[PDB]
This record gives C-alpha cells, sequence and structure tokens, in this order.
C-alpha cells in the first residue's frame, strides 16, 4: 500500500482541481511529485488520459498512477528548479534575456500541446516549472481538454482558468476557439516576466486597467517598464478580437522573439 512505499514530505501547491505533494520513496529516497485525489471519477479519468499522451521536453513527465479503492495517486517528475513564479521579482520581473528564453520554451510546449489537440486552459507562472538546467515545463492538466479530434476542431463553451490570465472572449462569448485563449495567457505570462506585475484583474470593461490598454496608454505601468520590442509583441498578443490575435506561427516571426540576446 502507498504509505508503505512513499512518504509525503510537504505540500508543493494546489492545481486547478487538487493538491500535489513532494513524495519520497521509503526505499530509494527518490523524490517525486504526487497528486492525490479521492474520487470526480469522470474528470480524474480524463486528466490521467491526457497525462498519458504527453511526451515533450517542455511538458512535465508523467510516471503513472495507482488506485487504492476510491483514491487515485498520480506520479510525476519533480521540478528541481521550482516554479517560474518564483523567478519573477515583484515589480521588476527578470532580465529580458531570461524572459525571452523562457518564452521560447513556453511556445515550444504550447505548440506541442496544440499539435496533439490539447488545450491547457490555465497557463500562468505557477504552472510553469523548471528542471535543474532551468528548462521550462508546462504542468497541471486538471483543466486540460481536447479541442481537436480526427482533424475536426471543437469550440469550447465552459469558462475556466484564472481571471487575470483569461482572454476577454472567454468572459463574453458563449463558445470560443481554444488556441487563441492559450496564446493570450502566454502574453500575460510574458508581461509578468518583464514587469513583475499583472496588468489587470480581468479583461473586462468594468476593469479600468484593461480599458487603459485598449486606449493604448502604454506610458502607464506595467507597459512603461517594458522595452519597445517586446511591447510590440505584446500589442499583437493582447488583441481583444481573437480572430485578429496573433497566432503562434506568427509569434515565431516577431522581431523581439528573434532578437539575439543571450548566449
Ligand atoms: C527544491 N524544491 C524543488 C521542488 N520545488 C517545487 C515547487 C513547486 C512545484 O509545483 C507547484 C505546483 C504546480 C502545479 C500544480 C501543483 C503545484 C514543484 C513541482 O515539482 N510540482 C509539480 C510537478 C509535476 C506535476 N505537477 C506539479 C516543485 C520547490 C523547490
Ligand atoms: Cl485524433
Ligand atoms: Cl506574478
Amino acid at each position: 500500500p502507498f504509505v508503505e512505499d512513499w512518504d509525503l514530505v510537504q505540500t508543493l501547491g494546489e492545481g486547478a482541481y487538487g493538491e500535489v505533494q513532494l513524495a519520497v520513496n521509503r526505499v530509494t529516497e527518490e523524490a517525486v511529485a504526487v497528486k492525490i485525489v479521492d474520487m470526480c471519477p469522470e474528470n480524474i479519468k480524463k486528466e490521467i488520459c491526457i497525462l498519458k499522451m504527453l511526451n515533450h521536453e517542455n511538458v512535465i513527465k508523467f510516471y503513472g498512477h495507482r488506485r487504492e479503492g476510491n483514491i487515485q495517486y498520480l506520479f510525476m517528475e519533480l521540478a528541481s528548479g521550482g516554479s517560474l513564479f518564483d523567478r519573477i521579482e515583484p515589480d521588476i520581473g527578470m532580465p529580458e534575456p531570461d524572459a525571452q528564453r523562457f518564452f521560447h520554451q513556453l511556445m515550444a510546449g504550447v505548440v506541442y500541446l496544440h499539435g496533439i489537440g490539447i488545450t491547457h486552459r490555465d497557463i500562468k507562472p505557477h504552472n510553469l516549472l523548471l528542471d535543474e538546467r532551468d528548462n521550462l515545463k508546462i504542468a497541471d492538466y486538471s483543466l486540460a481538454t481536447v479541442f481537436r479530434y480526427n482533424n475536426r476542431e471543437r469550440l469550447l463553451n465552459k469558462m475556466c482558468g484564472t481571471l487575470p490570465y483569461v482572454a476577454p472572449e472567454l468572459l463574453k462569448r458563449r463558445e470560443f476557439h481554444a488556441e487563441p485563449v492559450d496564446v493570450w495567457s502566454c502574453g500575460i505570462v510574458l508581461t509578468a516576466m518583464l514587469a513583475g506585475e499583472l496588468p489587470w484583474d480581468q479583461p473586462s470593461d468594468s476593469c479600468q486597467e484593461y480599458s487603459d490598454w485598449k486606449e493604448k496608454k502604454t506610458y502607464l505601468n506595467p507597459w512603461k517598464k517594458i522595452d519597445s520590442a517586446p511591447l510590440a509583441l505584446l500589442h499583437k498578443i493582447l488583441v481583444e478580437n481573437p480572430s485578429a490575435r496573433i497566432t503562434i506561427p506568427d509569434i515565431k516571426k516577431d522581431r523581439w522573439y528573434n532578437k539575439p540576446l543571450k548566449k
């Protein structure tokens, strides 16, 4: 039984749907991340099925799972570097070359997900982890879902995620395309990395900071802290109409995205 093989040392944090712990094996001392859930059978079955699909250098590794009656045990690679959240200095961000590198890696992982028809739905720095060489890994598949199957796209029609990161259409439209929503959250992550603050509580008209952006007041914070090149990218990403929003193929052609900054 689980408790005979593993010791739960501490809480690593909460995901969208549960909580994950640092587990250390009682024989080998191998340290792993474990998500423990007392079975929704329907959602957890879904989370496990997506987890089994994943194989990419910028997505967390899934080791497997154990069911002990009603409780499911999900085992995954521990991120020795902790989270990206912890590299963002409040009100400062991080050095632009470090931000660009992490943004390159984030885009690599998101392209991989979208290419297998999965949308993450909750991209934010808490869910972006780092291995021992600071390679970024997209974690937490509790909200992830299928948006393309047999080459047919399905629109999403459920609101979820985290408000300061969600795209405006998720709050307004009854159904919407999955990919532009993930692209938007990437832009908020990039903003956070370069300014060390979030731009708004949510992207709604009742939020003044979001109105300010739409009116192009980039002389205000956080935008004033961001160099003109990454800012120009952020103007293409944080576009209100998802059909006019930049796609990942075009992000990959952006001037800042291609600027040499780092060894
Ligand atoms: C030295 N230590 C190393 C470990 N350090 C650390 C800190 C936070 C973490 O996750 C926050 C989290 C993010 C999403 C959901 C729940 C919790 C993880 C981690 O490895 N988590 C993980 C791994 C695989 C799958 N899911 C989560 C590791 C902190 C510094
Ligand atoms: Cl398919
Ligand atoms: Cl933050």
